[PDB]
């Protein structure tokens, strides 16, 4: 369970934007730290209204079950603050943001190296979660959160977390899950039951696609019903901008969901384009 946050502990400073049923602040939380020192610590807040009772429930059962996981790769949730009408997740702020919004302000100055470093440090947060039999849901560019830079001097690759997973597509109405397509796999279109870890396989492929795009959106120019028609057709994405990663995304996507491979096959794929 997580531990619970007074409301008189947060302090909101800035409007970042919105998720799905949720609202988003930069923040700071008052803390006793280790050592009992006071600390004013930076923090994102995502706001979940209450009268939405499902869906709070969902998205914080989810980031509950996933930060019992601890990982270098997943990210850090300090804890919730049943504030009133709403509930509120209190969660680490990244420094550099959302890897889509990086992609584009940097303008896609990125090499093919740092996209594969990338690539492979969200394959091992996803394999430690597929161990788990952890399905995430929402793997997408903008839930990859940029923790540090790379820095040429000391060779060290940018370096990566996955956010909390949001409320589950099991419980989302029908016509978000369309507008999350190509993220959102064929199989769950079908029938949301269809969840399952071979979700995020499918996903992690569309992620990918992102990187290589420069934080493009895939099928952007498709509105829900087309994009339903999309998979009806059981077309593939183009390939994208770098195509070196045109093949492991291919074999990722694929609408037969029991073939997807494995995240540690994923993991020696990337190695291997080397
Ligand atoms: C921020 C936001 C807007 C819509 S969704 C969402 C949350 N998340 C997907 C992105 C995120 N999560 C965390 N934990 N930290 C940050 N830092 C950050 C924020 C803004 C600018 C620079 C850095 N950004």
């Amino acid at each position: 369970v997580f531990h619970k946050i007074r409301n008189e502990d947060l302090i909101f400073n800035e409007s970042l934007g919105q998720g799905t049923f949720t609202k988003i602040f930069k923040g700071v939380r008052r803390e006793v730290g280790d050592y009992g020192q006071l600390h004013e610590t930076e923090v994102l807040l995502k706001v979940l209204d209450k009268a939405h009772r499902n869906y709070s429930e969902s998205f914080f059962e989810a980031a509950s079950m996933m930060s019992k996981l601890s990982h270098k790769h997943l990210v850090l949730n300090y804890g919730v603050c049943f504030c009133g009408d709403e509930n509120i997740l209190v969660q680490e702020f990244v420094k550099f943001g959302s890897l889509d919004t990086y992609l584009k302000k940097n303008k896609n100055c990125i090499n093919i190296l740092w996209k594969l470093e990338v690539a492979k440090q969200l394959a091992w947060a996803m394999h430690f979660l597929e161990e788990n039999t952890l399905i995430h849901g929402n793997v997408c560019a903008k839930n990859i959160l940029l923790i540090r830079e790379e820095d040429r001097k000391t060779g060290n690759p940018p370096f990566i977390k996955l956010s909390d997973p949001g409320i589950s597509i099991t419980v989302l109405p029908k016509d978000i899950l369309q507008e999350r397509i190509p993220w959102v796999p064929p199989e769950c279109i079908e029938n949301p039951k269809n969840l399952n870890l071979a979700t995020d396989k499918w996903s992690f492929g569309t992620t990918l696609w992102e990187i290589c795009s420069g934080g493009d959106k895939p099928l952007s120019a498709l509105d829900s019903q087309r994009k339903l028609q999309f998979y009806e057709d059981r077309h593939q994405l183009p390939a994208p901008k770098a195509a070196e990663l045109a093949n492991l995304i291919n074999n990722c996507m694929d609408y037969e969901p029991d073939h997807r491979p494995s995240f540690r096959a994923i993991i020696r794929d990337l190695n291997s384009l080397f």
